[PDB]
């Protein structure tokens, strides 16, 4: 159909010249057919097989019949006349036909015709697309349909590129075609020019038939010689013109070296650099279309770029996620903060930023993100989490975030995932970095700029650090909580920590310290300490903690502690004490000068019994001694009137004392994992207890009175 | 229209060859029709049903219409 | 033949095919 | 194609429907490939699921 | 905006038409009078006719 675009101008000239050649061929042919005459006469006097050429004049008499003239005509026409003058137009016709065959072969040959029709179909449906003219115009909101049309179109282009890249059949055949045309050109010029001069008007012929006429020689005349002569001159002129065109085509094609399409002009001009160069059998088509019209090349080139595809992904992504769908996907988290968690998308849907109630944004493993200005709509945003997501940003969104952000979490592999702009912020209150903060010979260059974050109240670092950074202690004027989880890598403290007078909670976690340092005693504001995994065996240094009047929580689990120092009785303000998962052999009574304790956890130690002095915890509410080998409970345990939970499961208890009835406020109790046969009825005496709260095996539970179980049934739904 | 896909290349070549054959057929036919001549003369001296093949020259007279 | 080629063209022209091939 | 694209549950073809495919192959294998998908039962199952 | 090809071609076209016009008028009118009904010709063949 629309193969006009394929044909170049020289092909057009060849076509029309061929039509003209065919025209004159047909004309000469029909002229030969309709009269085919030669006019012969004898010659009386002969000299060297030629005419001697030696009262009014009189006509000559030869004494011949009209039919004999025709006989001798046919004979001298058959024999002595030269074949070229006879069969000129037939040959010309043949030549024209084989030219045209060579011309239209590669259209009519199917193996290539399929590739051509498929190619041009793709090209025309690509050129007609609206997103092409938009993308070129770029140098909103779009329909669902056309987006999918474009996506299907991209993949069509891709599979087509993969399919055509290997072949290299069309180029070879076009090459062979041109070469055939040129060699045939040369040959016809050769013999045509060699034999053209042989045409003549007059001919002398000696045929040697005496018996039929009695004359030896004849002189004959051929009227159409002149006309064929001029036609042949005109012919060879046209042919020369044709062959020069073909030679120009050949020179162009062999010079240009078309197997690789250079393509550089558009990518330099329009700044779409990420397009590769083209390989054989798909470059040649583009060269031809360039010869027709350069515009289609530019209009087609856009789909090859991946940036255009990425932008189209962003546009479909903004198009797809409706607001109502996102609203149902949101989650209100444990801190009553509305959050959204996304992972492994191509970018940020713009519809996100109309969810005006959002307060925490999380981005995980999303490449090449840029923060758009619509983030200014999220007036309630307080936290941003960037897990392996580098982010670009411009000034308006940046200013909004400078003025409206409280916390930043970053999980990174290296510096490339650290946005440089974070250090220009001013309202941040928390920073959380996960990854190595150092590089070879460049320790802590990544954090030199922390000094500008003048409002940071909490810093946590999980970065496998050899030392405490100088910049941290420099920023320690206003920092309140510092937490290092070093994962067993030894931390060096070296006298800088003493500057942090504002510090109220310190956690030096998995730093293989092996001894509580003495710098801690100058931190007179400390309220809580956690010394996870430091292989601590003795903790006598806690005597000097007696000056930390707000120390309420000491966290020393999973260490090698063998005993509790006696001076614990001087930490009268303690509310939480965790010494579970240790090697403790006994409980000092001095522990029970801490009469404000609510929580004590001594599970998974080597305790055999509970001292009677446990009655002194008048403020005790919850208690876990799980997974020891206690056989029975002391009576004095029930002097702790304020108890609400008692976790004693998975012990070797043989009996449960009746005095459990006295625990008015008990709602949760563990007795599981014992070899009890029944339970004591007095468990029913607990007012605030429920069926879900009485945590015990069902067969043991069944032993209670039915009335108790009925009251538990009532209690649940009330 | 749609049956182009069915025809293989050899069928195509057969088709065009047939066109050429028909062309030369028609040409030879019309050429035969439009002139259909043969030109005969007698032979005076005969040898075995063939010609013996035995003051300027003069034309021969057969005295025929 | 006409029935066959009709089937063939409407199969080639079908939209599900390009998805089915793209999945690999 | 069944080895390449991993749609193994297509039987071989019998007379008078193979010949057509051979011809279309001589014209262009691509139509044969695009047509082969519908023969698979996995295609029907997957479309049912989709 | 850049091209300026169409104008040039149309220009050349018109010029060729006009110069060709002039030439054909010239020699046509120059040679037309030579056509005549009757002609005398001396061909110099005595041997064939006398």
């Amino acid at each position: 159909p629309a193969y006009r675009i394929l044909k170049p101008w020289w092909d057009v000239f060849t076509d029309y010249i061929s039509i003209v050649m065919l025209m004159i061929a047909v004309f000469g042919g029909t002229l030969q057919v309709t009269q085919d005459k030669m006019i012969c006469l004898p010659c009386k006097w002969v000299t060297k097989d030629s005419c001697n050429d030696s009262t009014g004049p009189t006509g000559i008499k030869y004494d011949l019949d009209r039919h004999q003239y025709n006989y001798v005509d046919a004979v001298c026409y058959e024999n002595r006349l030269h074949w070229f003058a006879k069969y000129f137009p037939y040959l010309v016709l043949l030549h024209t036909l084989i030219f045209l065959a060579c011309s239209n072969f590669w259209f009519k040959f199917p193996r290539t015709s399929s590739k051509l029709e498929h190619f041009v179909s793709i090209l025309l449906k690509c050129f007609d697309s609206p997103w092409t003219t938009r993308a070129l115009s770029e140098t909103g909101v779009l329909d669902k349909k056309e987006g999918e049309q474009a996506k299907a179109l991209f993949e069509k282009v891709k599979k087509f590129r993969t399919h055509v890249e290997e072949g290299d059949i069309v180029y070879r055949l076009y090459m062979r075609q041109t070469i055939i045309k040129v060699i045939k050109f040369a040959l016809i010029i050769c013999y045509t020019v060699y034999y053209v001069h042989n045409i003549k008007f007059d001919v002398d012929c000696t045929v040697d038939i005496e018996s039929l006429t009695g004359y030896r020689t004849y002189r004959c005349a051929h009227p159409l010689a002149t006309l064929f002569k001029i036609l042949a001159s005109f012919y060879i002129s046209l042919v020369i013109f044709y062959g020069l065109i073909c030679m120009y085509t050949l020179w162009w094609m062999l010079r240009r070296s078309l197997k690789k399409y250079s393509f550089e002009s558009i990518r330099e001009e329009s700044s779409y650099s990420d397009i590769p160069d083209v390989k054989n059998d798909f470059a040649f088509m583009l060269h031809l279309i360039d010869q027709y019209d350069p515009l289609y090349s530019k209009r087609f080139a856009v789909f090859l770029s991946e940036v255009s595809e990425n932008k189209l992904r962003q546009l479909n992504l903004n198009n797809e996620w409706t607001l109502d769908k996102l609203r149902q996907r949101l989650t209100k988290n444990a801190q009553d903060k509305l959050e959204l968690h996304l992972f492994m998308l191509s970018g940020i849907p713009d519809t996100v930023f109309d969810l005006v109630e959002l307060e925490v944004l999380k981005l995980e493993l999303i490449p090449d993100v840029t923060i758009p200005p619509s983030i200014a709509q999220l007036t309630g945003l307080k936290e941003l989490w960037l897990y392996h997501t580098a982010a670009k940003i411009e000034a308006p969104a940046l200013a909004f975030l400078r003025e409206n952000l409280r916390a930043l979490h970053i999980k990174f592999t290296d510096i490339k995932e650290i946005p440089l702009w974070i250090y220009s912020l001013k309202t941040l209150e928390e920073l959380h970095l996960t990854g190595n903060l150092s590089a070879e010979n460049n320790r802590y260059i990544v954090i030199d700029g922390l000094r500008e974050l003048k409002r940071l109240k909490v810093l946590r670092l999980k970065s496998n650090l050899s030392k405490l950074p100088q910049v941290v202690t420099d920023v320690g004027v206003h920092l309140q909580k510092l937490s290092i989880n070093n994962e067993g890598t030894k931390l060096i403290v070296l006298n800088s920590l003493k500057k942090m007078v504002n510090l109220t909670e310190l956690e030096l976690i998995r730093c293989d310290l092996e001894r509580i340092p003495h710098s801690i005693f100058s931190l007179h504001n400390l309220q809580e300490i956690d010394l996870k995994d430091n292989n601590l065996k003795t903790i006598e240094e806690i005597i000097s903690f007696q000056h930390l009047h707000r120390l309420t929580c000491l966290k020393l689990w999973y260490n090698h502690i063998a005993y509790i120092p006696i001076q614990i009785g001087n930490l009268t303000n303690l509310e939480r004490l965790y010494l579970n998962r240790n090697k403790i052999e006994k409980i000092p009574t001095q522990l029970f000068y801490c009469r404000k304790l609510r929580y004590l956890d001594l599970s998974h130690n080597n305790l055999t019994f509970l001292p009677a002095d446990i009655g002194l915890l008048q403020n005790l509410q919850n208690l876990a001694v799980t997974a020891n080998r206690i056989e029975a409970l002391p009576p004095e345990l029930f002097q702790c009137r304020k108890l609400r939970a008692l976790h004693l499961g998975n012990n070797v208890l043989q009996s449960l004392p009746s005095r459990v009835g006295e625990l008015t406020n008990l709602t949760q109790i563990e007795l599981r994992g014992n070899r009890l046969e029944c339970l004591p009825v007095e468990l029913g005496e607990c007012p605030l207890l429920k069926r879900s709260g009485l945590v015990v095996e069902e067969d043991l539970f069944s032993t209670l009175p039915p009335e108790v179980k009925e009251r538990l049934w009532r209690a649940d739904k009330e």
